[PDB]
């Protein structure tokens, strides 16, 4: 399987005996893999036996005949560290000679993927032990400590160990990289502790994976900690990855959304340019730190593919207040706050909030080429306005007058805000259910989705109860959560990125929505369905995403860990309980919930929250 | 890693993939093993990506190219199951050709393991799908079911997949077994549930992987259940690893220490015989239900190589009636106890209780041929009078006559338990420990050992608190447990079966003696450092041995699960807490000590037991 190391940015994949084979396995920071297929070889050459791994370290266990034992012992904290442990077992002494292969490509985290077609890197073979790339952007380099003889990109050694003796080999991969980019690292680095305990082993188990997958995600800025969005293709901050999972973070790590408002503060857009895709205003999608970034080789440093994240990120700053009190930040923010609005509110100069295919195929978080299909299946015709981000919207204007987070209007805003609740009801409701989106000159999609259940937390649906229970038709409730699309339409495909199958956060966000409109009993069955999918896969984690279908299947492509999905969790509780932010902390939950919550954070005070036959909240 | 299926007295080992490649690798059940190097392959032969596992079902997760998945998933309940479900990923359609290789030889598993060099056994090679193997103690069959156009072993299958459409393909060893055997096996089935919760995720993970461990070794006998002992080479009923392990699970599972009592109340011996060493009142070591054991091809059925054993046998029922109050079973079993414990006191007639090396080179718990050494490493002249199986046997007879638990003479018991206290500590003391054992001239070996720190729970020490101070020391005391023997010795190596390795229950045993006389603290030091152990260990699985060096490495031979270590986990909290049975339930806890329990079994009722700065006791 699949072992991986990961924090601060970093991250390690790996076979189990920590070989970096199959295409995707190697030591990354900043989305500039620095090394990749590292191969160990000793004779004699060893027979594995056992492991165990934990996200910061990990130890694989090997027999070396009937006289030896090595234990392998690999390490991640900025620095890559490989050591090998060889311990003499008979009374008699013991010969080793090692020889350890390694290849350094500071290629770009694009050129690994193909993105492009992009080339790979070539092993850049070192000076002294110190490989160097240099990029405008800055000096990229890679430096090796060890005890091993080194001829060139190969490290050697030979030494006998005495009876029920021991050596050990060290071979420590030291990147540091200058320039455009440590003007945004932060040095505090301190690590989150569970807060959810339900008092079954399967299900702890979950929550604890959920908090040391979100540790392994952080990055530790200037403005505060931030969310990265995934381990085998996302290593990076997005900006609706690491605003949806804050949320959910939100009534337990706040921390997590004053870090990504804060950081989204200074990568607004300034401008308009056509090859980021910015705008005045506008909230990037993500924003790598490669040399291939920095450079402006690729547009994505801050690209703005991506029209969901700016009405996010203001919803959840009302949110992140109306959890908090922390006003201070908004008002650090306000200046970025009606620059958002603004930019909102001309981009419905034209009425909906739309989005114009470009280097990806749409711009929601169905990001995919064929993720938004038409009735039978052909992409639409564009601009597509879609139905969860006119949600986003009503609901990102409704906050910033109800609470003034903004210096324009303000019963301004919310007179256009029920402009468009009336605006969006009206073009979308086909009396069954809500549309995908319109297309180009405005006729609907009528396909239903997951889509529409974004929106019972926007608070625009006027049709609120008969959007959750198409939600739970047998056509789009599946075994473990509420497939992308439904299973009658035409293009429906459980195992597709977009197209049907089931998305933790996505389920998440229905269900937190749920919990607005007092159906607390349908976000259970909600949390229910996809805890039953964690407590059937590997280390009962949570991936990006997995089949459809009604047996646990899970997805190739789906990222693990992934971030807004191990964060899910907690949001699932949140809803699970029915959890509100207002003049005080209310708990109304769902009927045969059981659970403790030791630091629930609300107005900088935290609170022990308890639902055990009856409920109590009172402070830490 | 080993991934292991098992269940009632079957199991399977195998590589991730289901595989049965490596030596120890099959499908066995009452010591025969039935089916080795199982294969599959079909084509497009598969990449694997993910596993997940429990002990009664297992799947692991393939990629089939880019329009493919398999998922494997294997089961064992009596039967061995392997079915094998394909998803066709993209719209074409999709052809598969399986065929599985499998070889069924209906071996022992004395043959499997090079015991007395013994053959493998032929592959069978089916008879309409069944194959039959004969032995005058019964009939060996097994018979497979499946849905592949078989070719003698071979399975054959193709067909063609539709689009998004999947294929499913079972195979079934059914194993079944008739003779002298299943006079043995009751039909009760249920699993237990674990009672330990410390709030603590690292040390929970501990208790729940116990309970799971006890389960997958319990085999349901006519008599109770009762404890197998080990997953690699000891899947059988041993009598000290038997009733060792049942007393750690005496105060929350008695059930096995009943099934332990009622089956060798049975098994005892009735004759003298020097094949199997049976004695009049003997315990056996070992009972296997292979085909050897039972037709007197080996003399395992049951071999009474083992002294300790029978003092242990009437221990254990003096402890389970002081928990349980259950004197029902005591005299359905007295007539079993006094012949127990007229073998002790006629082979007190000699003084000492000794064992002569047999078929083992040791019948102590220690039983490798180098378990027991000299001041210098050498094997001693035997007879051998072991110092922990002469604790065991004051502790004997003190509580057969303090119970009246047999028909003897009652303070006749306590006055030759005084008789041997007294010549126990004048004979095996030597001013800074006592000694491992007396050779046959009587001469001590003055080397120290954990052997020694088995009198703490006897009370036959008179310097019972010198014995502790002593087993502290560096020499003693790895960072991880208490080592079999010392780090100063001259034969001292840290991956020995006997020899310094570090066992769970040998430190167990210890702990529970060191509860006995008011050392609460030193007994906790002891749960820490192993539970540290099983912090660092893969499934923080407690195995049979593992190195005693201060830094953890495990040992190849060692056996995981393993009964008597994976129930030393509930032995440590007897003893963390101090517990004991008395008139009442008494609790004095360590210092610092944490821990809820909700099912401690004493008198036949259940008690909720709380330790969290203060300490409570009542019923469920």
């Amino acid at each position: 399987m699949r072992t991986i190391l990961a924090g601060n940015g970093a991250f390690v994949l790996s076979d189990e005996r920590g070989d970096m084979p199959s295409h995707y396995d190697g030591f990354y920071f900043l989305d500039t893999r620095f090394v990749r297929k590292a191969r160990l070889e000793v004779s004699p050459e060893p027979d594995f036996i056992g492991a165990s791994s934990t996200f910061t370290r990990a130890v694989s266990h090997f027999s070396l005949g009937e006289r030896g034992i090595l234990v392998r012992l690999r390490t991640l904290d900025g620095v890559y560290e490989e050591k090998l442990s060889f311990y003499n077992t008979s009374e008699e002494s013991l010969g080793v000679k090692v020889r350890y292969s390694y290849e350094a490509p500071i290629e770009d985290i694009f050129q690994v993927r193909g993105f492009m077609g992009l080339k790979s890197g070539k092993a850049i073979a070192p000076a002294g032990g110190t490989h160097v790339k240099e990029s405008p952007s800055g000096r990229r380099s890679l430096s090796i400590e060890t005890n091993m003889e080194r001829e060139g990109s190969l490290l050697r050694a030979e030494l006998e160990i005495p009876p029920l003796g021991k050596a050990v080999l060290y071979v420590r991969f030291i990147p540091k990289i200058e320039g455009s980019i440590s003007e945004i690292l932060g040095e505090k680095r301190k690590t989150i502790k569970n807060v959810a305990f339900t008092g079954s082993p399967a299900i702890d188990g979950i929550f604890e994976r959920a908090v040391e997958n979100i540790n392994a995600l952080t990055l530790f800025t200037r403005f505060g900690p931030v969310p990265l969005a995934g381990i085998p293709y996302f290593a990076c901050p997005f900006g609706r990855d690491a605003i949806i999972a804050s949320l959910f973070l939100l009534p337990y790590y706040p921390e997590y959304a004053a870090g990504t408002l804060r950081l989204f503060g200074r990568l607004q857009g300034k401008r308009t340019n056509p090859k980021n895709e910015e705008e005045p205003g506008k909230i990037p999608h993500e924003f790598r730190l490669g040399e291939l970034a920095q450079s402006g080789k690729v547009p994505f440093a801050p690209y703005y593919g991506t029209v969901d994240a700016t009405p996010l990120y203001v919803a959840l700053a009302g949110e992140y207040l109306r959890w908090t009190g922390d006003r201070k930040l908004i008002e650090e923010l306000r200046p970025n706050l009606t620059a958002a609005v603004e930019w909102i509110l001309k981009k419905l100069d034209d009425g909906y909030i739309t989005y114009v295919p470009g280097i990806l195929g749409n711009k929601g978080w169905k990001d995919s080429r064929d993720g938004i299909i038409d009735e039978e299946g052909k992409i639409p015709k564009p601009p597509i306005a879609l139905v969860e981000v006119q949600g986003y919207t009503y609901w990102a204007l409704k906050l910033a007058g109800e609470l003034s987070l903004t210096d324009l209007d303000e019963k301004t805003l919310l007179a256009e805000a029920e402009k468009l609740k009336k605006r969006f009801n009206r073009d979308f409701w086909l009396g069954s259910y809500y549309a995908l989106a319109l297309d180009g000159e405005g006729r609907p999609l009528r396909v239903v989705s997951s889509n529409m259940g974004h929106l019972l937390l926007t608070g625009i649906a006027e049709h609120e109860e008969e959007l959750a229970e198409r939600l739970f038709r047998p056509d789009m409730f599946s075994r473990y959560g509420i497939r992308t699309l439904s299973a009658k339409e035409k293009a429906y495909n459980p195992f597709s990125y977009h197209r049907g199958s089931v998305w933790p956060h996505d389920n998440a966000l229905i269900a937190l929505g749920l919990a607005r409109i007092g159906r607390t009993d349908m976000a259970k069955a909600l949390m229910d369905a996809v805890f039953d999918a964690a407590k059937l896969l590997p280390e009962r984690e949570l991936p990006e995403l997995y089949s459809g279908l009604n047996e646990l299947v899970p997805v190739p492509r789906a990222n693990s860990p992934q971030a807004w999905s191990s964060a899910s969790v907690f949001a699932f509780v949140t809803a699970s309980l029915g959890m509100e932010a207002g003049d005080e902390l209310t708990v109304r939950p769902a009927e045969g919930t059981s659970i403790v919550l030791r630091g629930v954070s609300f107005g900088g005070r935290r609170y022990v929250v308890v639902v055990n036959g009856g409920v109590s909240v009172e402070p830490l």
